[PDB]
């Protein structure tokens, strides 16, 4: 385990670019973290965006979030691939996010970000 609630990381899923995230406790298995079905270690995270989405993700696709200027890094890891404008204005508001984020401790982060979870009746 090397990260815990309340760090920032980025997360890169499925066609989704590198994207700024918070871990968090999943809300039904109350850990943010866990082995999977393969045997490999996942982090649960928060998406920072204007629409709250969470996901286990492979600990292999997350990165410690040090600022959003680390973007190119993560890419270096010439060819680039371009961005559809609805996703980079969702990730542009992320990484808004994420820089107020960056400026908080661990335990502020956690009271300002955590999300609300209700059960559909
Ligand atoms: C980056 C990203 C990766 C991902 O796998 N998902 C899924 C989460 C679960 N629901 C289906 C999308 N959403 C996002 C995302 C994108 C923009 N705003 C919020 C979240």
């Amino acid at each position: 385990v090397k990260f815990q609630v309340g760090d920032l990381v980025w997360s890169k899923v499925g066609t989704y670019p590198w994207w700024p995230c918070m871990v968090s406790s999943d809300p039904q298995l109350e850990v943010h973290t866990k082995i999977n079905t393969r045997g490999a270690r996942e982090y649960h995270v928060q998406f920072f965006s204007n629409q709250p989405e969470r996901a286990w993700v492979h600990e292999k696709r997350v990165r410690e979030y040090k600022g959003h200027k680390q973007y190119e890094e993560l890419l270096a890891e010439k060819i680039r691939k371009p961005r559809p404008q609805r996703e980079r204005a969702q990730w542009d508001i992320g990484i808004a996010h994420a820089e107020k984020a960056l400026k908080m401790t661990r335990e502020e982060r956690i009271e300002q970000y955590t999300f609300i979870y209700i059960d559909k009746q």
